[PDB]
């Protein structure tokens, strides 16, 4: 039961972090519970109540994968499944994959030269960094594609037009899209991080239950 800002637990190839990186922007608390974490997947939940700092993310409690880092151009597949639900959707928050890449394979793993997000859900109109630049079709499904930047990190967010509580896909289809359509430098960027979780702004109490998350990088 993980309540502290960087409380964490690792089982198998999964690492679950409470990751209350934004806690000083508001008032409240958040605890993350690990149900299972094995070679094959992980199940966990996080319960939070946040107020204040309404335009600032308070946290990104998440499960992250331990994998062999490699150039995005050398990746064949990133198969993943995510099944989740929120008990309370009267909130301002999003549910998302978060991936970082860097030119340095030893970059710090909480940021990148690039970031790729895949938002399975958003509540209350909260939005990714930047602006919508395209509607992208990936594996036969449409995504709003956002692009933003903070002057070091450049972030592409693929946003689901409606909530996807049971997702199965290959994240490498998204990297391929970026490489082929947006000049993403796949041959000089290492994939360094692959996480799935939720980013709350305000609301609660609310509980994200992740009944299963799996991924691999081949
Ligand atoms: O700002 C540092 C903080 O970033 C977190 O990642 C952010 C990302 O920077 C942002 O572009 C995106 O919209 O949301 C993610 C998730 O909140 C990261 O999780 C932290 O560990 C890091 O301290």
């Amino acid at each position: 039961q993980l309540c502290d800002q960087y409380a964490t637990y690792t089982g198998g190839v999964y690492t679950i972090n409470n990751n209350l990186w934004g806690k000083d922007a508001g008032s409240g608390s958040q605890c993350t519970t690990v149900n299972s974490a094995s070679s094959a997947g992980t199940s966990w939940s996080t319960k939070w109540n946040w107020s204040g700092g309404e335009n600032s993310v308070k946290s990104y409690a998440n499960s992250g994968l331990t994998f062999n880092k490699k150039l995005v151009s050398q990746i064949s597949q990133i198969p993943t499944t995510a099944r989740w639900s929120y008990d309370n959707t009267g909130i301002r928050a999003d549910v998302a994959y978060d991936l970082f890449t860097a030119a340095d394979i030893n970059h710090v793993t909480w940021s990148g030269d690039y970031e790729l997000m895949i938002w399975l859900a958003r509540y209350g109109g909260v939005q990714p960094i930047g602006s919508q630049i395209a509607t992208a079709t990936v594996d036969g499904q449409t995504w709003e594609l956002w692009y933003g930047a903070n002057g070091s990190q450049k972030t592409y967010s693929f946003v689901a037009p409606t909530p996807i509580t049971s997702f199965q896909g290959d994240v490498n289809d998204f990297f391929k899209y970026l490489t082929q359509n947006h000049g993403f430098p796949a041959s000089s960027q290492y994939l360094i991080t692959l996480q799935f979780g939720t980013a709350p702004f305000t609301g609660g109490p609310a509980t994200l239950s992740v009944s299963n998350w799996s991924a691999s990088v081949q």
